[PDB]
């Protein structure tokens, strides 16, 4: 009664995203995972129904064994959540009406995953009850019991879980948050999590790193399994791939969403 009903957020993964970026027409990164279901979204429902908003955000991670020029991951992360729950608190203020969908691949899904965190436990920027469903996409800090597990996932735990006592990572740039306090709270019926077998993200065994090899640590860290989770290879869930689960179950989400 006024504005669109349901704001979907999508939070795009590292070298996904640049600050400079149409929030309502990502095209900067074309190959960006979340674009596979932000787009179709988009099209397939109107204005006054459906706003679908991708986060402008950084979403680097600076490697300080190559000369990047990069942001470090631990600001960038802080970046595009800032960003993000502004983005949620200014729809909120101008439609305290509007209910919300949220989901994120890597990077972003750890920033989408902490939200959810937040929201779930009454820390804010929105009421649990306002949001709808959240998706994670291999999510550094996924836990095994915290939040829905979708599909072949292998058990395991995020790199930011089992690299979390690593105290060089920190100092380095890019802190291992370890697990969320108080989990997903109300929202972890809600909170999906998919991860591939072999994504060492979100699923890191304590053998698949070392200290006395921290090139190749953070390369692991910074980001095939990675790339294609718009295959059917290594992840699928009753006939489509990550990308299509993720989207059939927003798209029918929005369906159901309350009409103010």
């Amino acid at each position: 009664a006024d504005c669109p009903d349901v704001m979907m957020v999508s939070i795009p993964g590292t070298w996904e995203s640049s600050p400079t970026d149409d929030p309502f027409n990502p095209t900067q990164f074309p190959l960006s995972l979340m674009s596979n279901i932000s787009k179709p979204l988009a099209e397939q429902f109107g204005p006054d129904r459906l706003q679908v908003y991708t986060t402008p955000y950084t979403a680097q991670f600076h490697n300080p064994f190559a000369a990047d020029k990069q942001m470090s991951y631990n600001d960038s992360r802080a970046e595009g959540m800032r960003t993000t729950v502004k983005a949620m608190t200014d729809m909120n203020d101008r439609c305290p009406l509007t209910s919300y969908v949220i989901a994120g691949f890597s990077q972003g899904a750890v920033i989408a995953g902490d939200i959810a965190s937040d929201i779930g436990n009454g820390r804010g920027p929105v009421d649990e009850d306002l949001v709808l469903g959240v998706t994670l996409i291999a999510d550094g800090r996924r836990q095994m019991g915290v939040g829905q597990d979708v599909g072949p996932n292998p058990a395991g735990q995020g790199a930011e879980i089992t690299l979390h006592e690593v105290p060089a990572l920190s100092a380095l740039g890019l802190t291992m948050t370890g697990p969320r306090p108080g989990g997903f709270g109300a929202l972890d019926n809600r909170t999906n999590q998919i991860c591939g077998s072999g994504d060492l993200i979100c699923s890191a065994p304590e053998q698949a790193f070392s200290v006395f090899n921290l090139p190749k640590t953070l390369e692991t860290l910074s980001g095939p399994v990675h790339a294609l989770y718009n295959t059917p290879q290594f992840w699928v869930e009753n006939g489509q791939t990550a990308t299509q689960w993720t989207l059939e179950w927003a798209r029918n989400l929005v369906e159901n969403a309350p009409h103010p």
